[PDB]
Parts: structure tokens; sequence; C-alpha cells
């Protein structure tokens, strides 16, 4: 009884998507998987759906990270107003960023990318960066944020994703006098905007590949598992890094992204250091800069524990290689959206059913019923 998820091009293409260290290959919470010219550079190959940078400027401020980043200091404003958005104008006087997707389609041409995410990544990948200190052109690549509501593409000249600690930044104006307010990445689900954060390297090769290669969506009525003993066995309390209750599935979706063990390239140590300058837009690359490579607790199973009446978010850190179809369960990642897709259909006419071994008169049977994957227990003592 072989893993049917390797048994078919369509099943194998679907499972491959969830091999995150392979297909993404960089941090997810904070992505700093590359370095160039001495700076940490955003590097993952997969778009990160719903990723926003939460800021903490005092109440009167805009506190919107898609705001123009500052072009000059004002020593008299602490913290300095601004977001992460690249604020350069073209010599025509048109802004670099944000740009309407409409226009990008025009500017990329007849053979440009067929997805808004591919366009926005390519647009970033093509943008000639400029050192925010020396003021000289650089080979550094900016990350991007596509907003699927405004249909606008943003290129961020600020590539920093996580700034923390009262030595280095203010929360809501405390301590006072700090140049930078604090900030950290968060999954958001808002009706007003629908964000996708990515490195420019989404564009590299085929900018549209993410659609097919990456774990863009939650999987409905299925759990991530591991094939063993002729059966998909889902990850649960036994085999997870945490498995606390969640009030609802969206909370689980947010949790996996924010969880302390998610693949992340943030420095785990705190070098006694002076305050960042107003224009330290890019993290400096140090010999000890961590690279998760996208290994970590990046997957979450959301299910109703039959035993206890509670919904569980079971976050785990193994690459899964099958799905257990279970009605009402959801499989999430730190990369994907909370929007839900089905398991690939299944061909009932040819699909060969696979039987687990009999243990205590119950075996697990995987079949195709009405063209859908089915996993059930079956009595096997007469
Ligand atoms: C960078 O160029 C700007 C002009 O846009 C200038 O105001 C600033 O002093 C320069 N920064 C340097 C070279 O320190």
């Amino acid at each position: 009884g072989q893993n049917p998820w390797a048994t078919t091009t369509a099943f194998a293409d679907f499972m491959k998507r969830f091999n995150i260290p392979q297909v993404h290959g960089s941090g997810i919470f904070v992505d700093l998987g590359r370095d160039t010219e001495g700076y940490r550079e955003v590097g993952g190959k997969c778009p990160v759906f719903g990723k926003a940078i939460q800021m903490h400027q005092p109440a009167e401020y805009s506190n919107n990270f898609l705001d123009d980043a500052p072009t000059s200091n004002d020593a008299s404003k602490k913290p300095l107003p601004g977001g992460f958005n690249n604020p350069q104008v073209y010599t025509s006087g048109q802004k670099f960023s944000p740009i309407d997707d409409s226009l990008l389609q025009e500017r990329l041409g007849t053979a440009g990318p067929k997805t808004a995410i591919g366009r926005c990544a390519l647009y970033a990948y093509s943008t000639i960066a400029v050192n925010p200190s020396t003021n000289y052109t650089s080979t550094y690549k900016y990350p991007f944020v596509y907003d699927a509501v405004s249909r606008k593409c943003y290129v961020l000249s600020v590539s920093a994703q996580l700034l923390k600690g009262e030595k280095y930044c203010s929360v809501n104006g405390t301590p006072s006098g700090l140049t930078w307010a604090c900030f950290e990445p968060v999954k958001e689900k808002s009706s007003a905007r629908a964000l996708v954060y990515g490195s420019a390297f989404v564009a590299e090769g085929n900018p549209d590949a993410w659609q097919s290669a990456c774990p863009n969506d939650a999987v409905k009525d299925a759990l991530f598992g591991k094939w063993e003993d002729g059966q998909c066995v889902p990850f649960d309390t036994k085999t997870s890094v945490q498995s606390d209750q969640a009030t609802n599935k969206e909370e689980c979706w947010k949790r996996v992204f924010a969880n302390p063990l998610v693949a992340s390239d943030a420095p785990t140590t705190y070098p006694e250091a002076a305050q960042k300058n107003w224009n330290d837009f890019w993290p400096v690359h140090e010999q000890s800069s961590p690279k998760s490579g996208g290994f970590g607790a990046n997957w979450a199973n959301f299910y109703l524990e039959k035993e206890s009446g509670e919904t569980i978010c079971a976050i785990f850190d193994q690459v899964p290689d099958c799905f257990a179809p279970i009605t009402g369960a959801v499989a999430y990642t730190a990369l994907g959206s909370s929007t839900e897709v089905n398991l690939p259909q299944c061909d009932s006419a040819s699909f060969i059913p696979i039987e687990g071994p009999c243990n205590n008169c119950v075996q697990v049977v995987t079949e195709c019923v009405g063209n859908q994957f089915d996993q059930t227990s079956k009595a096997c003592c007469t």
C-alpha cells in the first residue's frame, strides 16, 4: 500500500506545494535569507498571503507601513513619520511606488507576467535600488507588497521586518525620543485591503510559478499527515510543537504564522548596539545572521478533537507527505491565505483502494468515492 500522494502527477504536484523548505527556502515570519553588498536581503520564493508589518507609532501618526518612507530626517520628530514604501519619483515625476496593476501590465508588455503577484515581484526585481546611506545605486533587491483590493503594487525600500526592545525603538511613544517606532510582522484579514508580502525573488525564473508551486491556500476538509503503515496519519497533539485550543480556524491561521518556532531569519541574539539611524532601511548582514532556510514549525492542523469537544490548532514542524481527508478540518501554513481550496479530485473508476493493517479489529482504508479522497476506519474481524 503506497502513498497515493506520489501516485499521480496531480496529487504529487499538490503535495509538493507544502514542502516549504524546498519551495520557499527562506524565513517566513521574518525573511532575510539573502545577503548582498553587506546587507540582509528578503529571499523566499513564495508569496506570503496576509503578511503585514504592524507598526507602533504614537496615536497621532499614520502608523501605516505602506506609507512613503522618509527621504530626509527631521531631528525634531521622534519617532520619524513614514512607512516602508519606496518614495523615489521617476525623472518624469511619477512615483516609483505604489503603482496600479493596470499600469504595470502596460509597462511590462505583451509578454509580461500573467498574475498580479508575478508583475509586482518582477517590478520589484527590476527596480534599481539605491543605498539609503551612501545614496549610490546598488544591486540589492527590494521586497514588495501587492494589495488585491486596491489592485496596487508596492515596492518597499525598507526591508526590515522586525524591530523590538526599548533600547532600540518606541511603542506608542514610550520610551520617548527614539528615532524608530517598533514593529513586527503579523497576519491580517481585513475587508479594506488584502496584502501579499514577498521577496523580489518570487519573480526569478517564472514570476507566475507561485500559483502552481506554492502553498497559497488553506486546504478544506483535510489534515496534513505522514504516510505510515498504509494510512495517512495526521499530525496532532502527539507529534506537534504546540496544540492549544483555538476559538476558530482563522485564529489558528494567524497563530501558525506568529508562533515562536516558525521558520524565521530574525537574529535570536541581541548584540549590545547603538540606536539605528533614521535611514537604516536594510538590516546589516553579520557572519552570525541566521538563515532558517524555511525549516521550522510552519504547518498547522485545525480540527475538532473527537475526544474532548475542543477545536485544536496543532502546529508542527515536519514536512507532511499526505492528506487525511476529514470533514470540517482545515490545513493551514504560515505562507498561505485563509481562503480554502479542495483536495484534488480523485478518479473513482481507476483509483485502487489501499488497506492499512488490522489493529484490534479496525483497519484504515483510503479510497475514491464520488471522485473524492476518503479515509475511513473499517471493521476487519468478520
Ligand atoms: C543623498 O542625496 C540627497 C539628495 O536627494 C542629499 O540630500 C543627501 O545629503 C545625500 N546623502 C548623503 C550623500 O549623505
